[PDB]
């Protein structure tokens, strides 16, 4: 119930994901997971996401009742 | 670190912790340990709370940049 659209905005913003797990300081494999809907990050984390991918976190995490 | 403004944002809208509890579906205890700095929300509670106060996420919740 969380939509996100993480993968397409690091896309188009030519970042691959080695990049954005180091400025993360998390694995590739924990960025490759939240791309394709595994699991959620923390709040913290996705705030980091949103940080160092320069948009506000609701463009990449989207939630409606 | 994240600092928030729950607290200040639900007072001035005049929402009660009791009021915001029972919109979001959780305990007033939740909202509380928020509030107080105890608790930390999920990615998901963290949503739910922007999107009915109608504010920006990162109004309510500021990762300090580290
Ligand atoms: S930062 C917002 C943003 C950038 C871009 C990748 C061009 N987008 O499609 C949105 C609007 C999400
Ligand atoms: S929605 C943004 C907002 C509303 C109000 C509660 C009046 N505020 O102080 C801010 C700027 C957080």
């Amino acid at each position: 119930m969380i939509i996100n659209n993480l993968k397409l905005i690091r896309e188009k913003k030519k970042i691959s994901q080695s990049e954005l797990a180091a400025l993360l300081e998390v694995s590739r494999q924990t960025i490759n997971g939240i791309e394709k809907n595994k699991y959620n990050p923390s709040l913290q984390l996705a705030l980091k996401i949103a940080y160092y991918l320069n948009c506000p976190l609701e463009d990449i995490f989207q939630w409606q009742p």
